[PDB]
């Protein structure tokens, strides 16, 4: 509260570490239904259904701009990728079975760095 602050938690690292993991996540083999935003003019529903795209480069451009206040943020963003992917993808498809790898990829390096 006022004048009463926990101890300072060093976040001063934290970007280029999401930067690090943002880079082992475009390069994995099954990142490519993730790599660019879904082209809502080619691909019929997804725009009224998926209230808040997301995909890695719109996460890289955010990234590099100053666009997370904090690696909460970016783990939000990261997520909806997946989360997305589970509304419009079957699980038995070869996207909805990406989108779980990837989570779980994902979920792995994001604990065994910041947890």
């Amino acid at each position: 509260s006022m004048s009463v602050k926990k101890p300072k938690r060093d976040d001063s690292k934290d970007l280029a570490l999401c930067s690090m993991i943002l880079t082992e996540m475009e390069t994995h083999e099954d990142a490519w239904p993730f790599l660019l935003p879904v082209n809502l003019k080619l691909v019929p529903g997804y725009k009224k259904v998926i209230k808040k795209p997301m995909d890695f480069s719109t996460i890289r451009e955010k990234l590099s701009s100053g666009q997370y206040p904090n690696l909460e943020t970016f783990a939000l963003d990261v997520r909806l990728v997946f989360d997305n992917c589970e509304t419009f993808n079957e699980d038995d498809s070869d996207i909805g079975r990406a989108g779980h790898n990837m989570r779980k990829y994902f979920e792995k390096k994001w604990t065994d760095t910041f947890k």
